């Protein structure tokens, strides 16, 4: 059955957890391999019977926007890169050649004739040009969701079936900051059977390179099996340039990277250029080359080297491919015909070595460990840890999750049907899906690009997003209306989408309205979407321009709702003061929406000319000295005046929260008898230092601990209503929300860190918590790993991305931050969460960015807390790397990412309009998820073919029976099932035909993918 993800602690060679508590991470020198030591090899090891065989593997990184945009780099760089890589790959047949980002060849490749077309193909199929990995971009680990990972996977890999007729099984990471288990996982389940990796702490690599453990099996962390496992090569030096790959010491290994001679603008630090070839100096110059090579062996465990050849934007000018092929040419003539040395050399690609390493392996020569474990948080020198770009650009990253489910439900909305072609739906979709792909490139959504990059990357987000609204909009017109009635314009808006959360109140006022009146419309249709595979009832709002709005369904049940009014906050340049105002014009209303699994309900507001029986308004309480009034229009309570004091707030049944008189959460009670649990949010600032290393967009590098921010008397706004109460208030650099619905609370931060230049904003919640050095943060939004808080590394190596959520516990209680954005935090200290808001840094962090950060603009932070019992759970046992959710933690974040979207008809009458679509669609298991459901054909295709990626988390047992479910079969979800075929996770690979075409669930940590095709 299924694998127990919780009460067996696999058992790997190497858990970074335990590895970390046992290195001592001592910087010192280790002379010409700085991080290292002076290899030393016998030279005996190799003979006649036993050569090493050397793959010297030709690469170029090219970044999708960094210093440049996308299109600037293609134009400037790139496409001469491809054109003369055709040419010289064409008329070398030796020389090979690796390519990792598919968005830049994807853009080249449309663009030639189609002679170069067919060029290209043919030095594909015969093995010179090998795609490496075959994404739209090389993603960030830290920051990325998994859901986007796979998205910009399926992208190049589907490009490169469809046009190059080949899908790569080895994968190619050399420049994102750190690495994540969430890769090896994703990447196995889609065909791979290799990895490598780069960039991990310094003294990681020589730990590991001391126990020739740096090719290893990568399993996932709860993995007892082994079922998981990818092999994975990570490289032992100091980066990717051709100093730091030939071997151990760069002052010798810069002396073969053949662009630095001088013409070309390039030179060596370490002041001895390279030289060119010749008879004279060939023995010579092999002796220095083999010499490094045999030593990075040593480090390995077979007579199989990996040695990659290039650089940023390398293998441009033909005169570059030519000073560097050449003189290897000569190299390799040399060395494999002298006996002596015992080595066979060539260009190789990065599969030609996997495949020799295996071979090897086969034949007995090598066994290699086990490995579980992520790689944050990374440093490549000293104490300079790249914990800042968990948090640079978070207006950016909260954008990311934003646009991940927009794609999601686009993609799902119009999957129900097929379109005609001019209805643009495949066209805008695939715009939106390769905007939010090349967004997770490791100089995007990592924050570490130049600001006209950002800007390039936030444009391009922007029309994904309107993208999406109109492929939805369309899809619920066609989904809710009569079939003998739905008379489509495929350009017209039927529909607009209403966003709460996004940009946000006091971002952009970019809502609408509903405008009701009796001289112009008595009322409006709106419709929710769910597009979660379960029944959902979440409270929904709206702006109306009444108070005096009720709402029913389209059976005219009335429905509960509350009005409140519109706040919005202001910096009062004249006062000194931040301080909310309420509109007289436009008012809130919220009510309970319960929408099917995977469908839509609709609703109906109604104006009337007075208070209706199925409305409550809330009552509105401003805490400050020197209160001024505050009209509010028609809203039919006055708003009520008091100095600053503490208070307390309980919606339904659910916990009751306490607030100091700076409008901070103080303490959470759960229920009417139990304790007021101390949970106290605090807002602190870390600086910058005045001497040696600066912050950047990469690194964080504080000045010492945190400072609080001094808060002065700040203006509180407490509103409570029946169904949703808040306390609100407007603190330097942060507007602070606490909003309570009857379950975990929702946090609401609206931070503008303005000109506050060399500043960090941290937001910190202090328990009594007995968490000690313990915490656990999330993977990508797919797993949660056990950190331990290490008082022998500086603070920021303590930091970890917080993609999605983090957690601290003891024997009794757990505290739960669940984030819609990720963002950088820790647990500094016994009974403390922290995650950092924002960050705005003056210097440049020498690393090639150029810039520090200097463009921020506020940003929208949400969250939730949840505050649980755990006693009762069964959790895993101490030794277990992992944690787990809860339901109520669970349910709490898929709030944050996958809320209902909400739909306002545009125009003042739908006719034929529907109420409910998917009431037959069956509500599955709270743990399962429908990830993803695309239609995979176009309207011509005979047999229509829909995919479906399934994701089951798992949840902890703590004791709620929680039970009743329906099964989900996702191949019966569209009629006319012809066949269901169990897939990778791409869709490309057919790896199973299911019995009944009934596609099974999935066991908790796995995902799987299957595609349904269909007759009619
Ligand atoms: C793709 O490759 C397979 C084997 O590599 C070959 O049989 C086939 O003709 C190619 N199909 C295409 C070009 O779609
Ligand atoms: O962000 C950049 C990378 C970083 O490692 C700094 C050095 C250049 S690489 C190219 C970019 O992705
Ligand atoms: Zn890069």
């Amino acid at each position: 059955q299924c694998q127990d993800v919780v009460q067996d602690v696999p058992n790997v060679d190497v858990q970074m957890l335990e590895l970390y508590d046992r290195m001592s991470f001592k910087d010192i020198d280790g002379g010409v391999w700085k991080q290292g030591w002076n290899i030393k090899y016998d030279p005996l090891k190799y003979n006649a019977h036993h050569k090493l065989k050397v793959f010297v593997v030709p690469h170029s990184h090219n970044d999708p926007g960094w210093i440049q945009t996308f299109e600037e780099y293609y134009q400037h760089d790139t496409k001469h890169i491809l054109s003369n890589a055709l040419r010289h790959l064409h008329d070398n047949p030796e020389m090979k050649f690796i390519w990792a980002e598919i968005s830049y060849f994807a853009r080249f490749y449309h663009d030639l004739g189609e002679n170069k077309k067919l060029q290209m193909k043919s030095i594909v199929k015969n093995g010179q040009l090998e795609f490496v990995t075959g994404g739209w971009v090389m993603p960030d680990e830290a920051n990325s969701h998994w859901r986007n990972v796979l998205l910009q996977l399926t992208e190049g890999q589907t490009w490169l079936k469809q046009f190059m007729n080949v899908t790569p099984t080895a994968s190619w990471a050399i420049d994102p900051f750190g690495h994540s288990p969430t890769m090896p996982y994703i990447l196995q389940k889609s065909g791979f059977k290799n990895m490598l990796i780069q960039r991990t702490h310094y003294s990681v690599k020589k730990e590991l390179a001391q126990q020739r453990q740096l090719e290893f099996l990568w399993r996932q962390i709860w993995d007892n099996k082994g079922d998981t496992a990818l092999f994975t090569h990570m490289m032992p030096f100091y980066s990717y340039d051709i100093p730091h790959t030939c071997g151990p010491d760069p002052k010798v290994c810069c002396q073969f990277d053949f662009k630095r001679m001088g013409s070309f603008g390039l030179s060596c630090p370490w002041k001895v250029p390279p030289r060119t070839i010749s008879d004279q100096n060939v023995a010579a110059r092999s002796d220095l080359l083999v010499d490094q090579w045999k030593k990075k062996a040593e480090l390995y465990r077979t007579n199989v080297l990996l040695i990659p050849l290039g650089d940023d934007f390398r293998f441009k000018q033909n005169t570059e491919w030519d000073v560097q092929r050449v003189n290897y040419e000569r190299l390799f003539e040399h060395i494999n015909s002298q006996a002596h040395f015992n080595v066979q050399a060539q260009f190789g690609t990065l599969q030609e070595y996997f495949d020799a390493v295996h071979q090897a392996e086969r034949a007995g020569q090598a066994e290699f460990p086990t490995l579980s474990g992520d790689f944050f948080t990374y440093a490549d020198r000293s104490d300079n840890y790249w914990s800042g770009y968990y948090t640079s650009r978070p207006y950016h990253k909260r954008m990311d999750r934003v646009l991940m489910h927009y794609v999601r439900a686009a993609e799902m909305l119009s999957a129900w049907h097929s379109w005609d072609g001019m209805a643009r739906i495949e066209e805008r979709l695939e715009q939106a899906r390769r905007e939010l792909s090349l967004f997770q490139h490791h100089d995007g959504i990592t924050g570490t690009a130049k600001t006209h990059v950002v800007v390039d990357y936030e444009q391009r987000m922007q029309e994904a997003l309107k993208a999406c609204q109109m492929v939805m909009q369309q899809s619920v017109y066609r989904l809710l209306t009569k079939p003998s009635i739905y008379s489509p314009d495929f350009s017209f808006s039927y529909f607009t989408l209403d966003d709460s959360r996004w940009p946000g109140s006091g971002v952009e006022d970019s809502r609408t309205t509903i405008i009701l009146g009796e001289d112009i419309l008595p009322s409006k249709h709106v419709v929710m979407h769910n597009t979660l595979p379960h029944w959902r009832e979440q409270l929904v709002d709206f702006y109306v321009s009444s108070p005096f709005v009720s709402v029913t369904d389209l059976a005219n049940n009335p429905v509960e709702a509350q009005v409140s009014p519109v706040w919005s906050w202001h910096h009062d340049t004249l006062t000194k003061t931040i301080h909310p105002q309420g509109s007289t014009t436009k008012y809130r209303i919220i009510f309970k929406a319960r929408v099917p699994p995977m469908g839509l309900a609709t609703y109906v507001l109604t104006i009337s000319d007075s208070k209706p029986e199925h409305t409550s308004y809330a009552s509105n309480l401003l805490l400050r000295k020197n209160p001024t009034s505050l009209p509010l229009g028609q809203y039919p309570e006055d708003v009520k005046f008091g100095d600053p004091r503490e208070i307390s707030l309980r919606v339904g049944n659910g916990p009751t929260l306490a607030f100091s008189e700076q409008g901070l959460l103080k303490s959470i009670q759960l229920t009417q008898d139990s304790p007021h649990v101390p949970v106290h949010f605090k807002f602190l600032k870390y600086g910058v230092r005045s001497h040696g290393d600066r912050s950047g967009a990469y690194l964080f590098l504080p000045n010492g601990p945190a400072s609080p921010v001094e808060l002065g008397q700040p203006v509180v706004l407490v509103t409570k209503g029946k169904l949703e109460s808040s306390v609100s208030v407007g603190l330097p650099s942060v507007v602070h929300q606490t909003i309570m619905r009857g379950g975990a609370p929702e946090i609401r931060n609206l931070v503008d860190i303005g000109s506050l230049d060399n500043t960090e904003i941290v937001m910190r919640l202090e328990t009594h918590i007995d968490s000690g050095d313990i915490f656990y943060t999330d993977l990508n939004g797919l797993q949660f790993i056990k950190r331990r808080r290490l008082d022998k590394l500086p603070l920021q190596a303590n930091y970890y991305p917080i993609p999605s959520g983090m957690f601290i516990e003891d024997a009794n209680t757990r505290l739960t931050l669940l984030t819609g954005q990720p963002l950088g935090g820790s647990s500094l200290a016994s009974g403390e969460l922290e995650i950092m808001q924002d960050r705005r840094l003056a210097s440049d962090d020498e690393r090639g960015l150029g810039q520090g950060v200097l463009d921020n603009k506020p940003v929208l932070h949400i969250y939730r807390l949840v505050l649980e019992k755990v006693n009762n759970c069964v959790r895993p046992s101490k030794l277990h790397p992992a944690g787990y959710l809860t339901s109520a933690a669970h349910k709490a974040s898929q709030s944050l990412l996958d809320p209902l979207d909400k739909f306002i008809f545009a125009e003042n009458e739908w006719i034929g309009a529907q109420g409910q679509f998917g009431g037959d669609h069956p509500s599955a298991r709270e743990d399962l998820d429908v990830s993803v459901m695309r239609r995979l054909t176009k309207s011509s295709a005979k047999t229509q073919r829909v995919g479906y990626v399934l994701h089951r988390t798992n949840l902890m047992q703590c004791g709620t029976p929680e039970e009743h479910t329906q099964k989900l079969d996702v191949c019966h979800l569209l009629p006319n099932v012809a066949r269901c075929e169990r897939t990778t996770l791409t869709f490309l690979q057919n790896l199973e035909h299911l019995d009944g075409m009934v596609a099974p669930e999935v066991c908790p940590m796995e995902t799987a993918a299957y595609v349904s095709s269909h007759s009619s």
